[PDB]
């Protein structure tokens, strides 16, 4: 394939501009550190925006909420040809990674919660920009393989996403992904739409949720900002942490705010896509809890290592 | 005893004026409402009003965000001699129940979200106004009782409520209930405590977080207002959604911030409570994460089952 | 007993905002980091609000001036079982201590200065709550001890402390604790006194004081925040810096400053407690000269060893 494997990291912050500042002169940082090991494949980070209603469901919220909210949450994606790889980057780079993630302590209402996930399903096309499909096309012909021209999703903040949130009832995981997967492609019919995979939680990263065990905890809470906590006081491994019931994530790109809201309408809209979906809705415990986020900072080549 | 079983609804609404003016008007009928069954003993609304930092590990939170929170958290407790009797509350009163929590609708950015708990430990006195105290004492002594005699936790919204969130390793939960239990023990030497109680997730109230099947999400999103949701349409049981691994809410009660804040930072500053402290801390997954709610609308009755 | 050993950090600083940010982020870290000793008993931070005028003798000054000086001087108490104790966690702990008291050099006008205290007498009660009385009322009946039930002493900034200085001429000191001592005693006749104590400074703790040698000196100077002087060159022992003539702290707690203002006066006003005073008077080489300090964050578990 390979399907890597995916950590993402949750956080919330206050929503002023010393964090979008931190977020400029760190994030560089981070992501530099992260590349540091070989398992690194890509990434892929995202500022929730908003939130889609389903009519009035959710009356107080809108697709763009950026204007109104007092705390902004990320979205952080890395990716690795195994998830192992993840645990021993953090723990190989913990006094530069750690002292990063603090510097942003200032800023931070809730988090970091860095949650493990595997790929059921994925269709996800390279990143173009509008100057690069000339060539795109050009290649393509050139060997004989249309097929391979995909739509052009364009990369650093120019589509969003609809990142959402399905906890599944116990025994009902065959139903709920099957019938998932399969809304997925039916989406393909759907105009502006750039890709989508099926994520499946596995376990939860405790050192890069900084959850240590009392020690740690101690070092967490009296940190100056120059010293990490042991970073060998995680009390658990990422798989001891994978919860029952189970918990997915469909994310589902678009081309801008209506082509999303429309073409995942449409499993309310369309009585074929209605039906299919219905399904998956008869397996949930949770959900479907859909945030729009915006795909801002990446290394779009995670996906060169997804197509192989 | 007995120990009632609790409920409690979390969601997340726009912290306007239109909200509270909306909890004005049904809060009361939807509490009536569940007060038509025998097994309702009580309840506790809570509404948040900050975070617990913990020096700077949290740096975008305080006490009291009240001033600048966009979003406004919920957290209403309902007790129940028995858990199953709160999910046929939600059946039998239906029509009302969910025409009414709908009418929050055009408010709602989240929720609502209604897990069930039972009580491993609960130290819990009966509220009190300043205006009491003197007869309290008069009776007590009347009966030869001063034990008997507690301190006074002011209802209606004149106490602090530090609401803990905790996950724990599956295999460490003896550990931890203990630890735990014997730091609530020692919190009654710190000035200002008002009581507290260890909780434990059961299961989730389906109906109660209007979570449907297929069917029942339809009629969710497609009502005017007027028209309910199949409730027969739940496709799971409560207990079917008790997660993996465990969680827990350490719910401690305060006269003021500050007693919250030097109290349960006992943990951290008295050497005593801080060995026996970090023993809990070693078998978590996640947490602590604390939540300052404020106790506004109760049924201080249920208090008076609580210590039947 | 046990009377615990008392060391008191000084410093002065810009009575601005950023100041009192730093307080909030840092002095809970500072506090978090002295309890990983088991010598420590607890503390009490005092900040400085003004000044006992003595009528007109200090005419610039009033109880309050937090509205118009441009420094504040912070007190902060630690408690320890044996004063050596306080020596080895400043030792122990250096590279935390050092570099989170060094994040407020920013704003330091003089200080830190850590001189160490023996106590002479020590009428301290338990701090209690408004809302605790009805319980210490009861269980101390159930118990038929109402001797032992104190005045309501209540914590977190709920009362004053008079905090005076003086320097006894040598050969006085027997006459001047004396009469001290049973002025403290007949303060017990004051309406809103809340306790007190006699203070003997014993020492110096050069480290806490960062009072190093050249070298030590030196790092200092040049320190980024990120590295700390050797702790090992430190060139005295706390006791080397015991001064003479001998000096005092006669701290007395009350309900307001009001209280405090004709409670004191005392020695002042009435003709039994100004005989009395007079005593001690006569012993002095500098004083009495009175701070108006509020006990704003503590670990009020120290009492509980002090009365043990
Ligand atoms: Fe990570
Ligand atoms: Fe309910
Ligand atoms: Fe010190």
């Amino acid at each position: 394939m390979p399907k890597p494997y995916i950590a993402i990291n949750m956080a919330d912050l206050k929503n002023e501009p010393k964090t979008f500042e931190m977020f400029s002169a760190v994030g560089p940082k981070v992501c530099m550190v992260t590349a540091r090991h070989p398992g690194f494949v890509g990434f892929q980070n995202h500022v929730q925006i908003g939130v889609l209603p389903f009519g009035e469901r959710f009356g107080g919220a809108k697709m763009d909420m950026t204007k109104e909210s007092s705390t902004v949450r990320v979205l952080q994606y890395t990716m690795w040809k195994d998830w192992k790889d993840h645990e021993e980057m953090h723990r190989q780079n913990w006094s530069y990674l750690f002292r990063l993630c603090y510097s942003c302590a200032s800023q931070m209402v809730w988090g970091p919660w860095e949650p493990i996930y595997e790929i059921k399903y994925a269709d996800m096309p390279i990143n173009t920009e509008m100057t690069d499909f000339t060539a795109v096309v050009g290649k393509k012909f050139a060997e004989g393989k249309p097929l391979e021209i995909p739509v052009i999703s364009q990369p650093y903040g120019k589509r969003v996403v609809a990142f959402g949130e399905h906890t599944v009832i116990p025994g009902k995981e065959e139903q709920f992904e099957d019938a998932i997967i399969k809304t997925l492609e039916m989406f393909k019919r759907a105009p502006g739409f750039l890709g989508a995979m099926l994520l499946k939680e596995i376990g939860v990263s405790g050192i890069g949720s900084f959850q240590f065990g009392s020690k740690g905890f101690h070092q967490l809470l009296e940190s100056p900002g120059s010293l990490e906590p042991d970073p060998n006081n995680v009390m658990y491994q990422a798989p001891e942490a994978k919860p029952t019931p189970p918990q997915y994530i469909v994310h589902v790109e678009w081309a801008n705010l209506d082509a999303l809201q429309f073409g995942m309408g449409r499993v309310l809209l369309s009585p074929e896509y209605r039906e299919v979906h219905d399904e998956a809705l008869d397996t949930l415990i949770y959900g479907p809890y859909i945030r729009i986020i915006n795909p801002v900072m990446e290394g779009t080549f995670w996906r060169e290592y997804l197509n192989e």
